[PDB]
């Protein structure tokens, strides 16, 4: 029982900081994305 | 899909420029034609 779970279950040990640098990642990402939706903006002062 | 918009798309940057450089040479060859119309009253001189 002892050998089974050693394949089988997760230690939450490192499962939490997977989780942690996971969210960190997708906050920075979603930052990322808004930047670039926004990096075209510039055009609209050569139109002007 | 990059690929296909560099040879597709074009690049407002060079684009303005050469709107608004075409627009003034309009302008200049507007003149030219006002001027070129106009350039036979000094013939009346010699008539009158």
């Amino acid at each position: 029982k002892a050998a089974e779970s050693q394949i089988r279950d997760v230690d939450f040990a490192s499962e939490s900081a997977n989780y942690s640098k996971a969210n960190i990642l997708a906050q920075s990402g979603s930052y990322a994305m808004a930047q670039a939706n926004s990096s075209q903006q510039n055009v609209l002062r050569l139109l002007q």
